[PDB]
């Protein structure tokens, strides 16, 4: 089974960067619909699977990738945001970032470009290519999970669905992006990075 | 070459159904951005085409379909809404709805279903299948336009990107649907229908 | 579990239309790889599913749609071909076909156009739209199952992957199509049609 | 405007590796069809563009990417093969293969993996990621060309459509791969590499 995880701050710990109304509707509304559906779908799956009904397995795929990723994506997200965040990573993460993107500002520009360029709903991500042994930026449509659809370990995800920023920044997705840099939990991404060189 | 059309009613003319703040951002900001980027992409496409540079013709395609579609879809969208709309059609459009849907309500239910089911940004459509002589419900992803991607002649469209109802209905896409039913310009859907049956 | 079904004719019952070498390599080579993989994948699925590992469920989707459809598509195919086939359907099927496509020749042209137009690997199909209550033609990429990915009941499938005709007709896919009309099992498709109005 | 290039060796010059019958059909028939349909699509694209007819620009895209890509991919393909090829590269190309793959063989194994794994018609690529300064393996579906769809500069390509090995290797895509390794024109891959590092 799956459960909506608790936010490790409250709906306002992120003001003024991401306002309270968004952090509430986002977590308790969207993310919550994902997990119910994930569960409902996984169960409908178990059945189609037992009867070896391939038509069913196939028909349930989209709902399971959308809701599955909906759940994983947002769960990683919540951990990536922290009221005492922002700044620059420190330690190895920064060095890898220096190594892979040239500097932290270039890294910043690139991930902003990637998130700003997804047409429609999607996510911008910094991931770890365990195969090549280096950081990579990817962008995914709708709720497509990063690792699943790509094999990259998600380290940092930026939700660019309009519901992630509409009530506050409106159509101005680059502003929402300027903001999010102040509430990024570098401690956690360093963590997520650390477990990749494990 | 492409120009943002003008709305045939003022921004608040569809209240309480779609609040004027949505109407003002959607037309002036969103639809505006498409037209503009559309004009810029075609410009780039012509250079790429003039040199038979298949690489750049290929790279510019997403942008072209996205923005061109964005422009087409919304232009039809404003024409499908009217302050003096709502109700049901009559004459042939209705004869046809029954033929193919059984009843206006069943129709009414399928189009809502198709629109509510869009995963992420997209659109629900009532289209006309010319080859078939039939009316047809179809959903499209992002700004992929109906006719160009499906061959169906567009009759009525319902934008389901979050930007089209989030400031009002929040996550409740379903409430947005129940409401838009009241501002449907049946004078226009019927006009669109009368043209294929020529 | 899944098993490669027996062909209900032998690798030559279809000469000269589809030669023996093709009917053998196709059935015992391709179709056989599908079912092994289907099984292997379905099992790997059951596991990812129990541990609620969404990354895994997601990563195994493509192999399960490809191999699942690989198996269903080809199984339907074998039944659609018969040494004492060809001709025109008779009974209701023909009337529905007369109703939906205007005549049998138009139907023939359309399904030939659809199969001839799939870019890369794919299938051309005549299916039943149980919702609308009429015959519809669709085309699917690679091994995408018809019913699963579309909801249409498969009545008649024409495999247009190059392995379906290369050793015999070479790049000449329309010739392979002219041929297949002589070995079509109208008895079976009428059957498949019959169970749809059930 | 587009012309089928000429092969830089005779059709049987790559035996016993790729039989001359494959070479003659692939260049004269397959590649020929792309170029031709490419010239016809661009022609149609220019009319559609000249009228800002977004609908037709949208409808012609598959055809354009397909045929344009088909032309691009194959043209590079003939240059990547030579009767006096085989072996391993040397100089910087090899330095780089090691840097990024560890060893020529590991490289050799990943590209085969990527090529053998293509579901349906497609291509395996060894490309150059300029932004990164790295060599990169990438697979593409149908005729989607590397650079136009991925941004990677194409270095070596291995066609995995069935038409490229079926008359010889039949279903055994893997045997086709083991064989093509012997006709790789490393003089050309190196030339392609030397251009990005400019
Ligand atoms: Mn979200
Ligand atoms: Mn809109
Ligand atoms: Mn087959
Ligand atoms: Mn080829």
């Amino acid at each position: 089974k799956h459960s909506l995880p608790d936010l490790p701050y409250d709906y306002g710990a992120l003001e003024p960067h991401i306002n309270a109304q968004i952090m509430q509707l986002h977590h308790s509304k969207h993310h919550a619909a994902y997990v119910n559906n994930l569960n409902v779908t996984e169960e409908k799956y178990q059945e189609a699977l037992a009867k070896g009904d391939v038509t069913a397995q196939t028909a349930l795929q989209p709902a399971l990738k959308f809701n599955g990723g909906g759940h994983i994506n947002h769960s990683i997200f919540w951990t990536n945001l922290s009221p005492n965040g922002g700044g620059e990573p420190k330690g190895e993460l920064l060095e890898a970032i220096k190594r892979d993107f040239g500097s932290f500002d270039k890294f910043k520009e690139k991930l902003t470009a990637a998130s700003v360029g997804v047409q429609g709903s999607g996510w911008g991500w910094l991931g770890f290519n365990k195969e090549r042994g280096h950081l990579q930026i990817a962008a995914c449509p709708n709720q497509d999970p990063l690792q699943g659809t790509t094999g990259l370990i998600p380290l940092l995800g930026i939700d660019v669905w309009e519901h992630a920023y509409y009530l506050q920044y409106k159509n101005v997705r680059p502003d929402y992006l300027k903001a999010i840099w102040n509430v990024i939990n570098w401690e956690n991404v360093t963590e997520r990075y650390m477990a990749c060189k494990k």
